[PDB]
Formats: structure tokens, C-alpha cells, sequence
């Protein structure tokens, strides 16, 4: 079968529409499924409060343009965007975006990255979690309360102060390992590596996940494993980390 | 090298995104390169001159969003868009887009569907064509003239009809095959199997092209074509027709 | 499903564990069925007549030790060794290694290189051939008089004189678009790239078919299209020439 | 750049042609290296003591027969039969056989499964460890043995009683995890869950790494793993396990 998968992105948003697809192409390798991927776009250069909301409006007009091409999935990416809206906004969000496409014939399982990341956490069955975003201190603040205020504890953060989103996507992964073993991470039960979908990851995960011995998510895997659960299909993804391989 | 691929398609459209990355997928087997996929849509859901014209003017938009995430190449899907707006458009819509992407500081190569097919023609040294649209006849007789205008002869032609874009993805490629050979292919250089971006033919390519015992090309093909060799890289792409082999 | 390919190599053979894993790596991309590969070997390094006999006689061996495996298919590579034989040794060969897998409890269906191209070129419907070979002349005439022999006319062709197997397996492969040429093309039904199974092919496979505009066939395509039919499995390998495509 | 991987495999050994290939074609997604894989066979259909030393006689013919291809790396593969033979005799093997290669003008770097999985434990820095084999008891005791004489300390061990060298290849991996689940893990460093070549263990690798919280090998990785380090290079390998991730 062939499984159209739909992705809601900033238009600058680079990595979301490489992992993902990594990922999937790797799940190939192992279960007979084969993916297409489709991007409608919402204009977005800098992360700013203020350039998130208006983000945020095309919202809609992004999964109007994704239903016309009847998708399986809709993965509406941008994590800060939605819990800079208010405390469990990603609940309204996919609500109002499933509304959308049914406004539209076309009634399709819409996944945010940030349901996607409390989900994953639980799934895992992790109460206390540490976190490394690229964002400016206040945003990353928003992103941590936004997780302690859905019942998950945060040990220790990190903000790697980064507005310019094209530069958040030319961070090296590899600077991470070192990052997270500078991190009190022993406290904690799982290690949220990307805490933000431009921020590449994938392949320090696994490397990470061995040096740490605690498990690793990022958004894209946790995005990847909401919207393989939501077409009732196993979770089993080489390089996806602890998440991606019989959790589902 | 990780080459980025920016793809401005219509919302309905799920044949670009489909056959390109295949392509693409293919030449990873084949050439060192590889490749990430990026979209931008545009509202459309039927194939009719007046939503043809709508579409083109959301061009623009589209090529802003695409050039906000620093995109190594631009390809417009929907020759039948430009071939509508009157001959020789393929060039105005190349120079207006290019114009774009660099006052947004990201200056990149695009390529339309319809300049791709013309140069793909070319560059096979093909002067006769077969073509193959699922459009209309009023909207088949666009393309064809356009053709023509370009300086190469079109001999026989078929329309399919179908005017519901959602239809004209959901047929069946193996049709083609038999569809071709009830056509004059013997007096003619080379196949057009498809003069669409919507209609699926790749599966069908090399299966016709043996059968036939002459060049088949898609307007898929082309823009692939048209990119590697915008970005001076090796055509060979195994499964992509003659035009995809030390093309050409 | 997971096929398992047998294949019986010359010991100093390198390149029909490279080409047609690469040709079934392809399917993969169109088709559900994976593959694994298994090979067995026959010492032999130098191509002579007197150590192609001996090689054949190892022949047996081999087909115990791949059929101790379970093995779907049986590849016996290297045609020369068969033709070499005298006429008609492609069935003979056949015959008595199916019954040696048979007589060890797991009767596969076995194929001869020889066999393979003979049968090959008939499904084109060719009846002339060109033909182009890494051997010494004697050797070359063998395969070309046993081609006409099987009912099929050798119109052009041409030895490349190379009798060290190593050097065979590190010739350019780039060479024989141009080598094929400056051949007589024209007049011939379709084009044997490689009467060899250790000259590299696969590269310049739809390159030489794109010039020629003539169907090309190398022993590795054959072997392979030749397994797929003795499995009921479709035939379309992408970038595999005119022979593996809804083949033929 | 191309890499030729050399195996020395037991007749009816099906896994090692899977779980090698399966490894490095997923690691072609991470690193540019690409492979190619080359076997040259032993017979034997029965693991048993006198089928075991009988099929090391062969191991230097097989090691001649590869060399013939000028290989990158030599797996020789099964790894009871080495323990079988006598304390630390895996360092004896790979001498001897590097011998044979020499003697052949092909020098190439030899690897045993027996010891790429003590060099694999020691490499994780685990000083105890758990066992899975599917061989009959007294056959494993001499692989727990051979192993606490490394120096390393051996846990929980279980023989899962399969002498049928096929019954063990079609052993599913889907039971591995429930095994091991039922085993003392905790006092453990890692997990060898296929101290065994023959036995599937890839497609539960990650899952049982997972649920178990600990670094998890078989004899396949740490093959890999080996011959990944001997040709120099990175042993990022997704699905891979703990062993296969910045491990070198």
C-alpha cells in the first residue's frame, strides 16, 4: 500500500521534511508499507512571539491545501508556535484542523508535533524528562512550563539561543551528545533531544541514547510515531531511538 | 551532498510529489548525491482555463515560501498553467520566479514543467512527438500548439478527459501501455506518455518505451531531468526512460 | 516476501554479486518482494579452457552447498564455462544441478547464464545480435557460434582480448558506449553489452540503449530476468534495459 | 567508494547473508560508503562436534576462494565451531587464515564472529553478560565457557535445544524478546541475544534493547561492528543496537 503523508510546516522549516521522510524510508526496510510525502507551506522566516501567531493563522489555509490532495495523515509541525498560543492548545488546534478537512470532504487523522511530543513522553511511561530546545531563554521557558502544565516534570533545559530558524537547521547534531553528557540527565527518564521540529537530531539519537542509557525523543520521531499510531500501524523504525521500535 | 529539492505543486496534485521523489530515490542507488523534498501548494482542485489562470497568479506566493528555506532547486509543476497563459510563457515564468527567489536572498534555478519538456525534447534530438493528456480536448490542443510553437512537430495525440484533477491520479498507468500502441508511434521521434504533472506514468515508462521501440518521456522526467543538469549533475536515473541516461 | 537467490560464482568473479544484487536492490523500489543473496564458489582466475572444464566440474559442489541453504533460485554464472562445453550444454547443465538439489531434499529451479541470454534474446523477439566480450578470440568465437547454434544470428563483434579475470572485473565500463559504436548497430536486433559475467555492464546499460536506440542486453540482466520468470514474480527492474521491463 | 565484504559461511547458513547486508545497506543511509558482499561456503547441515571440526577444514579453502576476489574483509562465521575447538582459539584461526590470504598475494584483514563478539562486549566496557543460544546444552556450555575464559563473566544463560541448522534460521525473532524477558537481566551489562550466526535476532534487537534497558548484541553486530572497525571506519548503523551507534 501506499500511504499519503501530509505535512503542515513553516516555510522555512527544513527538517521535518528530512526526517520524517528518513525515518519512513527506514521503516520500508523492515515492513511492506511505502510513503509519499506533501507539504503545504505557512511563510515564517524568524522565531518571534509575534511571527509564530501570524503563522499560526495559515494554519487552516495549509490543511485546506493538504485535504486536496485526499492525505492519510496531517502532521502539523511548528511545537513552539502552538504552546506559545496557551496552556493545551494543541488539543484546540487539532480539533479545529480536523474540522477543516472535514469542511472539505476529505476527513483525515490530524497529528500535531506537540501532542505528538506530550504523547511519546507518556508512552513511554516517563514522569520526569530534560529538555534542549535552540530557542531564545523565554521562548524555551513556554515550552517547559507548557510540559510541567501536562503533567510532565522538567529536570534540567537547556536554550541554545537561536532566532534565525535556517541556522536553528545548520546546528550540527554532533555538538549534541556533548551537550546532553553536560546535562544533569541520570535525574530524568527521558531525554526530549529536540524540543523544536527545525532542529536537526536523527542522527545524534542513537549515539545519545547509548552514551545516556536513557531513552531519546525528538518531535519529528514523536511526530512520526503519533502518525504511524493513528493509521494503526507497529512503530518499528531503525535509528528512531527507544520510541521507534515496539512501543505502539 | 545533501541536495534540496523545492517543488511548487497544485494542492490536488500527488503525482509530482510521488514520481520525482521515486526518481530521485532511484538515483541514490546510482550516484552519491542525496536528495531532501520540499513543497508549496497552491488552490486548485479542477482543470479549467479560469482556475488555471488563479493558480499561476499564486506562483509568486509559492516561490517565496519555497526560497525561505534556502531550496537548491525550484520546479513549477503544471505545464498546462503556463502553456494557458499563452506561448513562450515557460521563460517569463522562469525569469519572474528566479527574480523572486533572489529578493529573498536565497537567488536558485528554477524550472517549469513546460520548459523542461521543450529542452527534454531537444535535448533527445527528437523533432515528431506523440503526446498523451488527460485534459480536455480545448485544453489538449493548448499544449499541443504550444508544442508546435517551439519548433517541434506534434504527429498523433490522445486526450483521456478527465477534468476532476482527484480522477486523473486515481487512473490507472497500465492503461497507457495498450492506450499508446492503438496510437502512430513508428513515424514520430519520441513519446510524451504524459504532457501532465497530475497523471501517474512512471511505472509505465520503460514498459511502453520496450514495446514501442522509441524515447518516452513524462513531464516528470523532464523536470528531473532539468534539475540535475541545472545543478551539474549526472542524469543518469535508472527506471526513467532514455532521457534519464547519460542524457541524453 | 523474502526471496533467497542462490548464485554459483567463478571464485575470482566479482561482478555478478554486484550487478544483480544491485538489479533486485531496484525491485525493491517497485515491488513488494525483498531478496537475499547467497553465493558459493569454484576456485578458477584465469580464462582458459582448460580451467573452465575444470570449473565445471566443481559445478556440483556448488549446487549442494547452496541447496543446503534452502535456496528459490539457482544462478550457475558464467556462461563461457557452458558454451565452452559444446552446443546445447545450457540444458545439460540445468538438468543434472536440479537434480542435485532435488537428490538433497530441496528441489529449486536452476539457471544457466547461457541459458538465460539465449532465452532472453529470443523473449525480445530478436533474431540478430550484436555481441561484445572481455575474452581472447577463440573463446569469443565459441560464445558466437553457440549463439548461432540456439537459432540466433551474431551480426557485429568484438573481443576485448583480457584473459587475467581481475583485469576484466576493473575494466571501465565507460569505455563500451563508445566501444559499441564503433560497431555495425543498425542492422542488428539487439545488443549482447556483455557475453561475460564478470565485465561490468550495468552502468552503461540504458546509456548504450539510449544512443543506439537499440535493445541491450548484458548475461547479469538475463540471469536475472530469467530468476524472476522461474519464480512467477513480474519482470520490470528499473534501469535494467529493455529485458526488465513488463519483460519483455 | 566501493567496499568488497568477504564471508566464509556454513553451508545452510542463511543469516549471515541477511543480517550483514541488512546492516550495511542501512548504513548507506548515514554514511557515502556503499557495499558489495561476496560468500564462499563450508558444508554443513548439523551443528554437531564432529560436523563442526569437519567444517573447519574447509575454512582455508574458503578463505582461498575469496581472496581470489580480492575482498576488503573476511567474515569467517560460525562461531560455535571455533569455541568448539579448544580455549581462545579464534585468535588462532584469524592468523592462520590471514596466512592463507597472504599466500595468495590478496592480503586482506580476517575477522571470526567469535572473536568480533568478545572484542564487541569488551567494547561496550561490560564486565558481565547474558546469553541466547538455540543449540543443545553441552554444545552452548562450551560457548559460555569460551567466553567466561575471556574474561568475561556469564549471568543467566539459555539453550533454546534446535540442532537443525534450517529449523534454527526459521526461529522467530518475535519469540527473542519474551525469552529474554523471562531471563535474570538486571545483574547484566549487556545482552548477547544470539550468541549464534545462524539464529534471527535483528528484528529484535532494538525492541529488546528497549524493554530491557540494556546494550543488547549478536554475533551479526558484532561482525559488522568488526569488520566496520578493521576497514577504519564509522559504526553508526541504524537498527544496529547499542554496538552500532559511535561505539569506535
Amino acid at each position: 500500500k501506499v500511504v499519503r503523508v501530509g505535512q503542515i510546516v513553516p516555510s522555512s522549516n527544513i527538517t521535518m521534511e528530512t526526517e520524517i521522510p528518513a525515518l519512513l524510508k527506514a521503516r520500508e526496510l523492515v515492513a511492506p508499507e511505502r510513503f509519499t510525502f506533501h507539504s503545504s507551506r505557512m511563510r515564517m522566516k524568524h522565531v518571534t512571539k509575534e511571527e509564530l501567531a501570524r503563522m499560526d493563522g495559515d494554519s487552516d489555509r495549509c490543511a485546506l491545501e493538504l485535504s486536496d490532495a485526499r492525505v492519510d495523515v496531517m502532521g502539523y509541525a511548528c511545537l513552539v508556535a502552538i504552546m506559545s498560543m496557551g496552556h493545551g492548545y494543541h488539543r484546540v488546534s487539532a480539533e479545529r484542523l480536523r474540522n477543516v478537512t472535514e469542511n472539505n470532504d476529505a476527513a483525515t487523522p490530524i497529528i500535531t508535533s506537540a501532542g505528538a511530543l506530550i504523547d511519546g513522553i507518556r508512552a513511554l511511561g516517563a514522569k520526569r524528562v530534560a529538555v534542549v530546545t535552540p530557542y531564545m531563554k523565554p521562548l524555551t521557558e513556554l515550552v517547559v512550563d507548557y510540559i510541567r502544565h501536562e503533567g510532565i516534570e522538567v529536570g534540567d533545559y537547556r536554550a541554545l539561543e537561536i532566532s534565525d530558524n535556517l541556522a536553528v537547521a545548520a546546528h550540527d547534531p554532533m555538538n549534541l551528545p556533548g551537550i546532553i553528557a553536560s546535562m544533569r540527565t541520570d535525574d530524568v527518564d527521558a531525554i526530549v533531544i529536540s524540543a523544536c521540529v527545525q532542529m536537526p537530531s536523527l542522527n545524534a539519537i542513537t549515539m545519545v541514547e547509548a552514551q545516556t542509557r536513557k531513552p531519546v525523543i525528538s518531535a519529528a520521531v514523536a511526530t512520526t510515531w503519533a502518525m504511524l499510531t493513528a493509521l494503526d500501524l507497529p512503530t518499528r523504525v531503525p535509528g528512531g531511538g527507544t520510541l521507534l521500535s515496539g512501543a505502539y
